[PDB]
C-alpha cells in the first residue's frame, strides 16, 4: 500500500526527481505523478506537495498533489 | 523500516492501544512503547503525539513521544 | 473554497468518507440542494466539497459528477 | 528550550545531523562552549540541542552525554 505525507520542494533534480522535505526534517526523492504532468501543473522549489510513499521503500516517494 | 508520523490521540481503547489522527484526517491504531511508559509519560485524549509506523502495515502504528 | 475528492464510503445518515485531491480524509454530509434533489451518491463517485471552517476533518459534498 | 536527540551523522566543519527524540531530523552545529572544550562527538551520542528560531530544522548542540 501506500502512505501519504505532506513537504515543501526543497531541491529540483535530474529526470524530473525531486527533493521533498517533510514536516520532520527528513527528505525523501519524489517523482511526480503523470496526473500532475498531464494537467499542466507545474512542480517549483518551495512548492507544497503531497507525496505518496511506496511502503517498502521510505526513501523515494511520488508527488500526488501540488497545494495553491 | 520505519516512517515517522505526528497526528493528536482521539481515542482511549482496550490494552492501552490509541487511535491517532493524522494532519491528514487518517487514523491509524497505536499501541505506546515501552520507553514511554517507564519514564512516567501519560498519554491522554488530545495529546500530540509522534508514532512510528510499520511499513508493512499502514494501519497500526507506535507511539514514540508525546508533545509538550 | 471547495476540494475536489473521491468517495470511498457511504455512512448511515447521509454520511460519507471522502478522500480528498490532497490526500486528506474527511467524514462529509450532504448540501440541502443534493437532498432535495434526490442525487444518489456512492462509492467511488466524484464530489465536489466545501470544508468546515470549524472542523478541518469535516465538509459538506456540493455536486455529485455524473 | 533545549530538546534532546541522538548523533545520526558527522559532516564536515563541525557540522552533525540530530536525531530528535520527537523524531525530527535537524542539522546541527556546535556551540562555542563545545568547541573551546574540545568536546569529540560521534554517531550514536546523545546530545541536547538549541533549536533556531529562524530555522527549524537546524540547531546547535549545547551538551554531549558521556
Ligand atoms: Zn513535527
Ligand atoms: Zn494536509
Ligand atoms: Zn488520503
Ligand atoms: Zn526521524
Amino acid at each position: 500500500d501506500v502512505i501519504e505525507v505532506e513537504g515543501k520542494v526543497v531541491d529540483t533534480m535530474p529526470n524530473a526527481m525531486f527533493t521533498v522535505e517533510l514536516e520532520n526534517g527528513h527528505q525523501i526523492l519524489a517523482t511526480v505523478s503523470g496526473k500532475i504532468r498531464k494537467n499542466y501543473i507545474r512542480i517549483l522549489a518551495g512548492d507544497r506537495v503531497t507525496v505518496e510513499m511506496s511502503p517498502y521503500d521510505l526513501t523515494r516517494g511520488r508527488i500526488t498533489y501540488r497545494f495553491k
